[PDB]
Parts: C-alpha cells; sequence; structure tokens
C-alpha cells in the first residue's frame, strides 16, 4: 500500500507539471489579451485541468492517509484528496468557471466616464486622481464613479459565486468556503491568533488615525470633518483607503525638513519599468539569492500594452510549473509606490524558483503569508532614506519621524484593512452575511475597523466590495494582514543576522548573505513542512508576533502620542 502510494505521487507529479503549464499558458494569454478568444480557450482548458485534478482525486482519495507511514507521501496525498472546483458536477463547474471569467472581465475593462466622453480606467487614470488631487468633489467623483461602475456591475454576480464557492467546499469536506481557505494556514487557533495581533497594533493604528484625521481638518475644513468621529473614505490618497501615503504632503511631521521628489526624480533621469525590476533583480542577488532567468525578462509583460490590447492589470507573479519559466505581469507607473510592489512581486518570482524542485502540491510558500511577504522585506531595506538616495532618489530625529510617518502611513493604515476584507467574506461564506446585507455590513466593518465612513450614503444596488480586485478575483486576503505583521519580524530577524545595530527602522540589509541565506532555507521548504518551522529558521522562534513591527514604529508612536496629546485629539470613534 505504501508502494502505490510513493507511486501515485510520482505520477500525479508528472502529468500535474504538463497539465498545469498548459493551464497556465492559456490564463496568460486571457490575462494578457482579454478577447472572446482567449477567454473561450481558458474555459476549455479549465475542464481539462479539472478532469485531471477529479481523475488524479478520486484515487488519492482511496488511499487511507491514517495508514500511510512516509509523511511526506502522507501530506501529498491528503492534499491531492482536496479537488476544489473541480468536486463540482459538470454543469456547476462550468457556471463556476464562466461567473468568475466574468468577474474578473468586468473588473479589469470598466471605466468611469465624464460628461464629454473622456473615459478613465482604474489604472493608472482613477488611480491618479486618488492619489494627486486634494479637491473634495473630484476625489468623490472618481471615489463613486468607480464604485458605480465596478461594483454595482459585480452584484449580479456574486450571489451565484458565493453558492458554488461554498458548494465546492462542502463537496471537499469543508463547512465553507471560509473554513476552506482559512485550512491554508493548518493553525486551528487562526481566528484568535489574528485578533490578538490586530488589538496590539490598535494603539499604534488609532493615533496615526487621530492625528491623520486632524491634518485632513486641517485642510478640508471643520464642516467636513469631525474630528470626533470617522473619516470619509475618499480623503485617503488611494481608492480603498487601504494605504496612505500619498496624502503625506498633508500631513508630514516636520514640513521643515524637505522630501525630494522620488516620483520626479525616478522620471528626471528616465526610470523605467524594466529599470525598477534590474534594481529590485539586484537586491536579491545581492543577498545571494536567485536572479531571475533571461526568458523573464522576454515574456514578462512589465507595462500596460498600448497594443489596443486589453488586459488585467493588477500586479501578479506566474509558476508555469515547468521550473523554468516565470513571469510578473503588471501595469507599473514610474513611482517609489510602484517600486515597492515590484519588489513585492518578485519575491513571489524567487520563491517559485526556491521551491521548484520539491512535487508540485508542496510548491507553495509555508503558508500564503509567507508568500506575501518575501518581497516587502527587501522593500523594506530599499524605501530607507539612505538606499534611496543611493539610487540617487533622495538627498537626524525629525528626518527620522518624517520617514516613519512615511512608512506607517502604508504599513500601519493597511493593518485594520486587510484584516476587514476576509473577516467580511468569511461571514459571507459561512451565511451570517446576505446578499440583502452584502453593503451594510461590508461599511459596518469599514468603520468598526478602519474608523472610516462613506462620503456618500450607499443605496441598495451598491456592492463596494465589488469594487476591490481581490474580491470578484475570487483571491484570499488575509494573507496580506499576515505578511504586514511577518514581514516586519523577518526584517527584524535578518537585520539582526546582518550585524546590524541601533534602532530596526535604520536598518538596510542590502548585500547581506547571511540575511538571503536564512530567506533562501525557509523558501527551499515550500509547503512541505507546518509553517512553524519556517518561522523558527527565519526568526529563531515558532510563533506570529507583533513585537517587531511595534519595536520598528516605536519612536513614531511616542512622537504621536504626545502630538495627539497636546492637541487634545479623542482617539477612536464614539
Ligand atoms: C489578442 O488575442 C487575439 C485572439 O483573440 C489574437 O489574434 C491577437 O493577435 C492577440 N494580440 C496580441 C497583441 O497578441
Ligand atoms: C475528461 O474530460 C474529457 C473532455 O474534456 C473527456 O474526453 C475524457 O474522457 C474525460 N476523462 C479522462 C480520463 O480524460
Ligand atoms: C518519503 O517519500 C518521498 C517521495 O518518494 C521521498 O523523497 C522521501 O525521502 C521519503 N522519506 C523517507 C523518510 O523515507
Ligand atoms: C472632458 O472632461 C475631462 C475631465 O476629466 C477634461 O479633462 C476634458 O478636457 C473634457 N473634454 C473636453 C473636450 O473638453
Ligand atoms: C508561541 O505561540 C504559542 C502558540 O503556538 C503560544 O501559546 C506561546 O505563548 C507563544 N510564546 C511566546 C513566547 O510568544
Ligand atoms: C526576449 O529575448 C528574445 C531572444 O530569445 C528576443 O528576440 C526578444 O526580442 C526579447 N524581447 C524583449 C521584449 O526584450
Ligand atoms: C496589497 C495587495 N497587493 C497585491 O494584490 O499585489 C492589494 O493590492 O490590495
Ligand atoms: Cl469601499
Ligand atoms: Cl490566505
Ligand atoms: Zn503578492
Amino acid at each position: 500500500d505504501e508502494a502505490e502510494a510513493s507511486k501515485f505521487v510520482e505520477e500525479y507529479d508528472r502529468t500535474s507539471q504538463v497539465v498545469w503549464n498548459e493551464y497556465a499558458e492559456a490564463n496568460w494569454n486571457y490575462n494578457t489579451n482579454i478577447t472572446t478568444e482567449t477567454s473561450k480557450i481558458l474555459l476549455q482548458k479549465n475542464m481539462q485541468i479539472a478532469n485531471h485534478t477529479l481523475k488524479y482525486g478520486t484515487q488519492a482519495r482511496k488511499f487511507d492517509v491514517n495508514q500511510l507511514q512516509n509523511t511526506t507521501i502522507k501530506r501529498i496525498i491528503k492534499k491531492v484528496q482536496d479537488l476544489e472546483r473541480a468536486a463540482l458536477p459538470a454543469q456547476e463547474l462550468e457556471e463556476y468557471n464562466k461567473i468568475l471569467l466574468d468577474m474578473e472581465t468586468t473588473y479589469s475593462v470598466a471605466t468611469v466616464c465624464h460628461p464629454n466622453g473622456s473615459c478613465l480606467q482604474l489604472e493608472p487614470d482613477l488611480t491618479n486622481v486618488m492619489a494627486t488631487s486634494r479637491k473634495y468633489e473630484d476625489l468623490l467623483w472618481a471615489w463613486e464613479g468607480w464604485r458605480d461602475k465596478a461594483g454595482r456591475a459585480i452584484l449580479q454576480f456574486y450571489p451565484k459565486y458565493v453558492e458554488l464557492i461554498n458548494q465546492a467546499a462542502r463537496l471537499n469536506g469543508y463547512v465553507d468556503a471560509g473554513d476552506s481557505w482559512r485550512s491554508m494556514y493548518e493553525t486551528p487557533s487562526l481566528e484568535q491568533d489574528l485578533e490578538r495581533l490586530f488589538q496590539e497594533l490598535q494603539p499604534l493604528y488609532l493615533n496615526l488615525h487621530a492625528y491623520v484625521r486632524r491634518a485632513l481638518h486641517r485642510h478640508y475644513g471643520a464642516q467636513h470633518i469631525n474630528l470626533e468621529g470617522p473619516i470619509p473614505a475618499h480623503l485617503l490618497g488611494n481608492m480603498w483607503a487601504q494605504t496612505w501615503s500619498n496624502i503625506y504632503d498633508l500631513v508630514v511631521p516636520f514640513p521643515s525638513a524637505p522630501s525630494m521628489d522620488t516620483t520626479e526624480a525616478m522620471l528626471k533621469q528616465g526610470w523605467t519599468p524594466r529599470r525598477m525590476f534590474k534594481e529590485a533583480d539586484d537586491f536579491f542577488t545581492s543577498l545571494g539569492l536567485l536572479p531571475v532567468p533571461p526568458e523573464f525578462w522576454n515574456k514578462s509583460m512589465l507595462e500596460k500594452p498600448t497594443d489596443g490590447r486589453e488586459v488585467v492589470c493588477h500586479a501578479s507573479a506566474w509558476d508555469f510549473y515547468n521550473g523554468k519559466d516565470f513571469r510578473i505581469k503588471q501595469c507599473t507607473t514610474v513611482n517609489l509606490e510602484d517600486l515597492v510592489v515590484a519588489h513585492h512581486e518578485m519575491g513571489h518570482i524567487q520563491y517559485f524558483m526556491q521551491y521548484k524542485d520539491l512535487p508540485v502540491a508542496l510548491r507553495e510558500g509555508a503558508n500564503p503569508g509567507f508568500h506575501e511577504a518575501i518581497g516587502d522585506v527587501l522593500a523594506l531595506s530599499v524605501s530607507t532614506p539612505k538606499h534611496l538616495h543611493s539610487l540617487n532618489l533622495l538627498s537626524s530625529d525629525e528626518h527620522d519621524i518624517n520617514f516613519l510617518m512615511k512608512m506607517a502611513l502604508d504599513k500601519i493604515a493597511f493593518i485594520p484593512f486587510s484584516y476587514l476584507v476576509d473577516q467580511w467574506r468569511w461571514r459571507v461564506f459561512d451565511g451570517s452575511i446576505t446578499k440583502e446585507n452584502y453593503n451594510q455590513e461590508w461599511w459596518s466593518l469599514r468603520l468598526k475597523y478602519q474608523g472610516l465612513c462613506p462620503p456618500v450614503p450607499r443605496t441598495q444596488g451598491d456592492f463596494d466590495p465589488g469594487a476591490k480586485f481581490h474580491i470578484p478575483s475570487s483571491v484570499p486576503y488575509i494573507r496580506y494582514f499576515v505578511s504586514f505583521i511577518i514581514q516586519f519580524q523577518f526584517h527584524e530577524a535578518l537585520c539582526q543576522a546582518a550585524g546590524h545595530t541601533g534602532p530596526l527602522h535604520k536598518c538596510d540589509i542590502y548585500q547581506s548573505k547571511e540575511a538571503g541565506q536564512r530567506l533562501a532555507t525557509a523558501m527551499k521548504l515550500g509547503f512541505s513542512r507546518p509553517w512553524p518551522e519556517a518561522m523558527q529558521l527565519i526568526t529563531g522562534q515558532p510563533n506570529m508576533s507583533a513585537s517587531a513591527m511595534l519595536s520598528y514604529f516605536k519612536p513614531l508612536l511616542d512622537w504621536l502620542r504626545t502630538e495627539n496629546e497636546l492637541h487634545g485629539e479623542k482617539l477612536g470613534w464614539p
């Protein structure tokens, strides 16, 4: 029986590589060239890979995992018994695949038009408006418009999507889709663990919120900002108010200490998307890590096509499962924000390359959070004023606070948002939130966790969650919350390994081979062992902890408390 098991795994692996490689090709062609033809081909490939999953999944379920001796064989087979969507009857499967495609397409080609005829796409048009406009009404137009066109358009598909993904989940032994997604962490205490982590970062977030609210009150007027209430969701420089670094100009702690226009600098010296990824590639190699293959530079879509072609612009990294072909698809814009995103994606590519020799079933991160954290860890070092200056993109306590504030506007503000998304979906999946209450519960969470309010009252028919990529694209979000916490834990450990001393926020692990070695050994494990082991390999301990992130921002937390205190701020929103 143990012999049939190792043989089954070998067969599953060699056949999966081929079928998955073909699927990736079709999926890539659609993503980088949305047409009726590429869509039709993708849906056909869905049926093919599903047929393969059903065949091997059915066989896998015939094994009594309890009797299997080899742990690795045991782990792979248990995983293969989960057919995911392939567990659905042929009819429901095709309907489910079409629904996913329709939601993705609808989101990626949606536009917001003006009376004249000027229509704006999310990237880069609407994104730019949200980031640079300081006019309440213009920000509102873009904010409401996007939700009117993308969000409302997704509502007709969601209820059916929920029914079908939940059905597939139950057919694989789970109570619902949320349960299925959470299982990716193999951590029974997950919900409680995440809640405790969230609570530890509350004091810092609430102080940042109150400080930013005061600055907005200063700029937009007392008639539009309640100093004791939530903040209008369209004033944070980002379409979803998930990161607030774009309004840094409105909240600079010490305006006397000017900061170079990084974007202007990048554009000034002709930085290009290719250059941006080249720099990222250099950071990884400086650590002794792997460089992307030549094939990467030739097949990746690092810029939005002018081809008159329609594509899915949202940044993503691709593993074509042949251990050679890896690509990135991103409509990269030349600015610091996208430079960080470029590192984020290159981090995914590094993970792909690091575990490319493990059985395909184990080719994943220790847990989804780890996969999201790698790139961010390096980006933390890249973002330091000193490193940016070394790239000729930049030119002291007050400078420390200004820097920490810029970092907090992104990293801290994102904590409650990243926590909220799946708290909403898990309740949709378990039936607690019906389609009658989709939007109302989304905003109750938006208020409860982020302390935000909608600038325009929502009405029946609105489906704001649909206006956030990951919702219609059905990509789990809790991984980003985990990532933001652990990436600081990794930063802390890597810096210590690099011999750094002094304030953690001043660390730059560039060229540190000791740092790279820890990330490499951890990444090489793929999904072969419980994630606490990969956590231990990198940090010397096995748990997730907010200590590193709090330590990184300590100087800022103290400054914020003193600042908010002297202005008599009332934290929170009664
Ligand atoms: C886009 O896909 C169509 C098929 O629908 C193909 O004929 C066309 O050449 C593709 N465009 C590019 C730029 O590859
Ligand atoms: C899988 O589905 C295809 C059609 O896509 C069908 O021809 C084939 O017989 C099914 N079974 C196997 C084992 O391939
Ligand atoms: C378990 O089986 C896998 C797959 O064949 C093999 O690589 C691994 O070395 C085996 N482990 C032990 C302890 O025998
Ligand atoms: C249409 O409105 C936009 C506002 O985004 C403006 O920039 C554009 O010039 C207007 N078109 C004409 C023809 O005036
Ligand atoms: C380590 O995490 C476990 C949960 O797995 C928790 O019970 C324990 O208290 C944590 N230890 C420290 C020192 O944080
Ligand atoms: C990719 O490399 C090939 C050589 O294999 C070259 O012909 C092609 O033009 C390159 N493409 C880009 C976009 O650089
Ligand atoms: C942070 C996450 N990044 C990503 O999908 O690349 C988001 O865009 O909301
Ligand atoms: Cl929203
Ligand atoms: Cl996840
Ligand atoms: Zn990612």
